[PDB]
């Protein structure tokens, strides 16, 4: 069974064992106020969507999460590989206004209880990340450009040296994304990803014709995770395709550049 399990409403669970601890999961796109592309449960503000459609949305969530909407915090998500860590005095920020997001960054990450990291996803790689022993939370966005920068591995070396964890003793789930059975991508992308795998590792992608390249970034992601010393017994891969899940996704290629997001969220109850 995939490690992202259906719950009674608009919302899948990480069932990873090393993840009990945590709140951790993904919406699915029913149960909420949008309409139109966006329909229901939009989670994105950065979209053209009905603010207060989104911010109902959110709220919504926060009931079925009994986690308070004034607790989440978000971040910009330019599509690079930068990340911060976050307090309980970032709470709040970008949760109802997109503009008060944590700029500049794509991934979060905090030591305390009572935050809520919550990126936005419709294809993308969401990665979340749990140090269980030392209270430890993360959630990085990794589409192509992410990944070629290394966010992945980024957290891993910020949780490292910052925070004086060993990879060891961290676990990750890699959630909901867009598969290569509907991701063909150019020799430009597979080109950028190249140097960021170790030069024996096998590829995450199949050229499927001349230039065309059926791309895993799930798996892309999970070989950087390998590589900057994650154990593979700790790395958890949901298989389920944003883009062939329509009735449970949004996704960014399938509704052809015009649609909602889902939330991906982590923290710990206070
Ligand atoms: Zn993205
Ligand atoms: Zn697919």
């Amino acid at each position: 069974p995939d490690i992202f399990q259906q719950e009674a409403r608009g919302w899948l669970r990480c069932g990873a064992p090393p993840f009990a601890g945590a709140v951790a999961g993904l919406t699915t796109k029913h149960g909420g106020e949008s309409k139109g592309p966006f329909a229901s449960l939009n989670m994105g503000l950065h979209v053209g969507d009905d603010r207060t459609d989104v911010v109902n949305n959110r709220r919504r969530l926060a009931e079925w999460l009994a986690f308070p909407l004034e607790r989440w915090v978000c971040c910009e998500q330019v599509h690079g590989a930068d990340i911060q860590k976050v307090t309980k005095s970032d709470r709040g920020n970008g949760a109802q206004d997109f503009a008060t997001a944590v700029p500049g960054v794509d991934g979060l990450y905090t030591d305390e209880a009572g935050v809520l990291l919550a990126l936005c996803f419709a294809d993308c790689v969401p990665i979340y990340f749990v140090a269980p022993s030392a209270g430890l939370v993360g959630l990085a966005h990794a589409g192509w450009r992410g990944t070629a920068g290394g966010i992945a591995g980024h957290m891993v070396w910020l949780w490292q040296t910052r925070e004086h964890i060993a990879p060891s003793d961290i676990y990750v789930a890699i959630g909901p994304a867009i598969g290569p059975c509907c991701y063909t991508v150019d020799d430009r992308v597979v080109d950028s990803l190249r140097p960021t795998l170790p030069p024996e590792s096998p590829l995450p992608w199949r050229e499927t014709s001349p230039g065309q390249y059926a791309l895993d970034l799930k798996e892309a992601n999970r070989l950087q995770l390998l590589a900057a010393g994650v154990p593979n017994s700790h790395i958890y891969v949901s298989e389920r395709c944003t883009s062939c899940e329509e009735a449970l996704f949004f996704s960014h290629r399938r509704d052809r550049g015009t649609t909602g997001r889902m939330l991906a969220f982590i923290g710990r109850r206070e």
